[PDB]
Formats: C-alpha cells, sequence, structure tokens
C-alpha cells in the first residue's frame, strides 16, 4: 500500500525510472502525472520494503540516461485513503 | 467552511502535502490544480482549526521531501458562497 | 457592467483575491482564467465603484498570502458586447 | 480581409486590447490564442484601414494596463484563403 | 510529398510564417503545432523546390513582424509514409 | 521489445528524429510525446539492433535542423510490460 514516486524533467529518463522500478522489486506501477515545466512523475504501488527497493533502483539508473535528470522523489509507507481518488496515484 | 491551500512546485510533494493534510486533522481533501510551471495546489476543506493544524503539517512534513518545494500556502477561515462555482475549490 | 480583473502567479493568491473581491463590494465573481507560466486571473462584474472597490481590496489582501504575487490588474468600466463571448469575461 | 493580431502576457492586457481594439474602429473581434508561457493573442478582422486603427489603439491602451506587456502586433491586409482553416484566424 | 516547418515563438509571427509560405509558392498549408513555452509551428506539403521557396519566404517575412522570433526551421524532401499518421505533418 | 526514444526542443527536430528513426532502420515510430516547455519525444520500438541504429542516425540528423536540439535520449532493450499500459509507449 506504499506509495513511490520520482520526478524527472524529460520524458525518456521518466521511462528508465519506471522500468527500472518495476523490474527491482514486488512493486506496481501505477501512475504517469505531467504537471508541465518537463515535470513529469511515475508512480508505484507495493510493500514499503520493495517501493523502497524500487526507487532506489529507479533514481541509480536515470544517470544512465543520456540527458537524464531527476527533480524530486518520495515515498509514503501508509499514504490515506482519501487520497486514492483525488491524486492520480492509483 | 474554511479552506486550506499548498502550491508545490513537483507532483510528489503535492501528495505528501494532501497525506499529511488529511491524516494530522479533522479535514477533508477535495482537490489537487494544476496551474502549469509545476505549480500544483492540493486543498482541503474543514473547520478553521483543522485547516489550519493540516497545513501546518504539510509544510513541516514537505520539508522531508527529496526535491521538495513550498510555492505558496493559504487559508481562508469563511470563504464566500460565490467562489465555490467558479473556483475549484468544492471536491473535483 | 464594469470588469475587473486580478493576475497572479500562484492558485492559493488567486482564490484570495477572489474572496476578498466578492466580500469588498457589490459585484460578482464570474471568471477564472488560465494561461500557463503559472497565471491565473479571476474575474468580476459590477458597477465601476464597486468593481473598482473590489480590485484595491484583492490586492490589497494577496499580500497576506505567503508566496502571494500580484502580476497584473485592470479594470474596464464599460466593456464592448462583443468581448462578452469570445472572451471568459462572462 | 484583413487580420490584426495583438500577442499579450498577461490575461487582463490581452481583454484591454480586444476591448481597444474593437471600440476604436469597424472591426470583429474573431478570437484570442492561447500558446503556453503566459502568451496570449487577440485577433481581429476588418478593412485593413480600420485593422490598422484597432491594433493602434490596443497598443497604446496597454499601457495603462498595471502589469501589461505586448509581445507581438501584427497585421496581414490580404490574407492567404489557406490560413483560414489551419489557423484560428476566424471566429472560434 | 515535401515537408516544411516554421517554428516561431510568438503566434502573430507563425501566421505571416503561413500567409507568407502559402503565397510564395505551389505549397499548401496543412498544420499548426502547439507544444508549450511560446512555440508554434506551422507545416506545409509540396514540392521540395517549392517548400523550399515557401519557407525562405517565411523566414524573411518574419522580421516585418513587431516582436517576431523564429526559433526553428526544417524541409524534409521525402517524408517516410510512416510519419503521415503519428505526426500532425498532414 | 526494445524501446528508442529522442526528445527534443522544438517541434520541427522532432520530425526529422522520427524521419531519421524509421529511415535507418527496421523500426516502428509509436509515438510522439509533449511534456511541455517546448519538450516533445519521438518513440519507436523494435529489435534493439534496429533501435539502436535509428537512434543513432536520429541524434546526428537532428544537428542539420536549423535551430534543432536535443535533450535526451535513451533506449530499453526489454522494456518491463507494466510499462506498455500506463506510459505512452505503445502507438498513440
Amino acid at each position: 500500500i506504499a506509495v513511490g514516486m520520482i520526478e524527472t524533467k524529460g520524458f525518456p529518463a521518466v521511462v528508465e525510472a519506471a522500468d527500472s522500478m518495476v523490474k527491482a522489486a514486488r512493486v506496481t506501477l501505477v501512475g504517469y502525472e505531467k504537471i508541465g515545466s518537463g515535470r513529469v512523475t511515475v508512480i508505484v504501488r507495493g510493500d514499503v520494503s520493495e517501493v523502497q527497493a524500487s526507487v532506489t533502483a529507479g533514481i541509480e539508473n536515470i544517470r544512465r540516461v543520456n540527458g537524464g535528470e531527476v527533480l524530486s522523489n518520495h515515498i509514503i509507507a501508509r499514504p490515506h485513503e482519501n487520497l486514492e481518488y483525488v491524486l492520480p496515484i492509483l
């Protein structure tokens, strides 16, 4: 039920973030959010330990990306149920 | 009928803001608004006291966020009814 | 029939602009316009003297906003009827 | 069949532009176009002489606008028909 | 079957680009693409020699535009058929 | 099942990228993605060898483009299935 997010400047980087994330750990990819300014976020759910593993992987592997830039990242272990239908984290 | 808002630059931050807000106090998260340029606002309604507690929590918990940035925040204790049907400050 | 507009960088500020506007004077709020770049405008109609009162209030009260920034503001006392259905001022 | 355009950075300015244009001369306001980055263009059609009078008025009246800024302006006296169905320069 | 494109910062300039393009040569205007950041592209098709003529005209005439700014331009003489329905070049 | 992407600042560049990619090798152009700020990505799928040949060609041919700029590029040889239904990397 944890949520993990990686926000990049650039689309290719966000794809590699996503790929690496789902490969590293037992997490599933649920979201891809654009907010303009080149800022795109990919979002996964899973056990916190796994989501935690997945996010670490994504951040590491983005430096493999020519032009890759990570803007922010975050994990929430136990997100409130109210978030599930306001925010595209589902 | 109070309204609280936190505007961040970055999406993960806005999610923490939201999570923190609804956890800290008895308030309902009613929305999330993009206006471009990375700027996204998370919005809650509740008793002023609870909204004030939600906003304070969200602001202080965003500093935990790697790459998190808070651009603005605001509370209106008693917003005018006119605002509800022009501005996205009732449930989306 | 006057039109008053306040444009801010930031959404919360635009809400406070709106709130203050409708509270100060006999004006009604009709519009909220986004043009990107963080630029959002709120728009009211009413008697010029009131719209005038309302805009003054909104500009004053935005400094109460943590992160508040006013970009522009304007009043038109007697807007042409052609504007009403091209521009979201209605 | 002339076309006149004024592009501003800021929405209130574009409204003044439009107001000024249709007041100064015998022209019709046919649209308003956003392309991002605050950039919004107001567009009119009319006789070249009237369009030229509209645009001049709009530009000079925007300096009245607090925070107003004009980014570009242009007139085409006799625009090619091809433009009408690719570019938003007939009534929106 | 050639494709010619002119990208400006600003809308009025893109209109003058378009106008000049279709006037200079035997080319037809097919596209107007926005990608944000003020960046708008107009797109024509025609014989390469004509498209070539049309693009030269558009670039020259944009300096007539108060506030005119050309960001990029390009011609492809013989674009792959796969481009026609992925990209708004048709 | 490899994926190749080229992200440009500017639309004409992205068209050259695409043209170059599908011409250089046996790959299919599956999309074009805007994320704002001028940033547009062109995306192909194919055998890794062909995708690698497509991307190299596109990058080197964009330097021909007047005003062309490449912001990022990337290839994933064996992308995870999960990506296909969250990210726009199957045909648009």
